[PDB]
């Protein structure tokens, strides 16, 4: 086929259409791409914090195994518990 | 150019003329495509993390837990364990 600058004029009225559906497409992700890297960051900072606490909790523990109390035995059977 | 007798050219000269917006069109695309994989990966990554956060709180709330129920006891191990569990930043 040879075509009607017409048919072109209508196909650049296409590509212009799919391509302003793409950039709408790119802003959405970019948008949740930038909630979920901050999602992380605060999930990992919440990681760290109460891994911090378990840690301080696990050196007391230690510290008091001369004690002999059952308590602080099963407080360090929580902490070394697996999944 | 009459209506009768329109310009009209080859399908060649047409993919020269839209080569541009054509090539523009590709960059968005593989943006899209790119931006749906890393959306992908974050997801499960807090997932993940999440999952991390239950555990651990988990432990913490059963060492609570326990503190709480031997607080009779005036055990001052039990109390710097207290502090730990009940402290800020």
């Amino acid at each position: 086929t040879r075509i009607t600058r017409l048919q072109e004029k209508e196909d650049l009225q296409e590509l212009n259409d799919r391509l302003a559906v793409y950039i709408d497409r790119v802003r959405s992700l970019e948008t949740e791409n930038a909630g979920l890297r901050l999602r992380i960051t605060e999930s990992e900072e919440v990681v760290d914090f109460y891994f911090g606490k378990l840690r301080n909790i696990e050196l007391i523990c230690q510290e008091n195994e001369g004690e002999n109390d059952p308590v602080l035995q099963r407080i360090v059977d929580i902490l070394y518990a697996t999944d």
